[PDB]
């Protein structure tokens, strides 16, 4: 019942987040193309595998990929440069490509089976990524009347995700490209000098500053 926190790799971003992204919660990162959403996802997929005194949860990962932007060699690089075995780290990320939004929804149901399989194991699922949460919905539900229909399907999908996060004490991390029912929304944008900036949105009771980070051979870090 106590929540867990997964470090992002960036001390700055971690502080903004109160220590890292939370289990029993959906964290949505949103921003324009190139703002670092997928790179943050790759980094979290390594960080969660660390022990807790290093900011992880000794956990496995389920990743639902909608745009085929998952890169196993990037996982291996991030792992290697953080002192972890690249191939063991990869072994604990279960990637499924979602062919369309309906398949994406079924995949969340299959994720529950894998979650059960690894539960009470030494590396239970502690992170579930959906990258991108919205891309299929955006292409499939379009035109007059689509707004209500799309929002309803997305709400159902997010309800499924919330249930997994809460039932099994998992952190859910979803991405959304810009030009809501997530627990926490984090807006990401590219700044000067290769920096990325993060801001919490519509969360008046949480830190109101901005975090600043870089994307490196370690994934994300200050
Ligand atoms: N190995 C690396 N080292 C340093 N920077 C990198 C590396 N790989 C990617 N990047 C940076 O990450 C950027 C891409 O970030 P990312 O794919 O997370 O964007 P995104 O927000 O997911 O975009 P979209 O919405 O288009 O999918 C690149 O333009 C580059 O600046
Ligand atoms: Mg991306």
């Amino acid at each position: 019942a106590t929540i867990g926190r997964i470090s992002t790799g960036s001390k700055s971003l971690d502080k903004l987040l109160g220590g890292g992204i939370e289990t029993q919660a959906i964290t949505e990162v949103f921003g324009e193309f190139g703002s670092g959403k997928t790179q943050l996802a790759h980094t979290l997929a390594v960080m969660v595998q660390l022990p807790p005194e290093e900011g992880g949860l000794n956990g496995s990962v389920i990743w639902i990929d909608t745009e085929n932007t998952f890169r196993p060699e990037r996982i291996r690089e991030i792992a290697q440069n953080r002192g972890l075995d690249p191939d063991e780290v990869l072994k604990h990320i279960y990637v499924a490509r979602a062919f369309n939004s309906n398949h994406q929804m079924l995949l969340v149901q299959q994720a529950e089976d894998k979650i059960k399989e690894l539960l009470n194991t030494d590396r239970p699922v502690k992170l579930l990524i959906v990258d991108s949460l919205t891309s299929h919905f955006r292409s499939e539900y379009i035109g007059r009347g689509a707004l209500a229909e799309r929002q309803q399907k997305l709400a159902k999908h997010l309800a499924d995700l919330h249930r997994l996060a809460n039932l099994y004490d998992i952190a859910v991390f979803v991405t959304n490209q810009v030009q809501h029912s997530a627990t926490l929304r984090v807006y990401l944008r590219k700044g000067k000098g290769g920096k990325r900036i993060a801001r919490l949105i519509d969360a008046p009771h949480l830190p109101e500053g901005e975090a600043v980070f870089s994307i490196t051979e370690k994934g994300i870090e200050d």
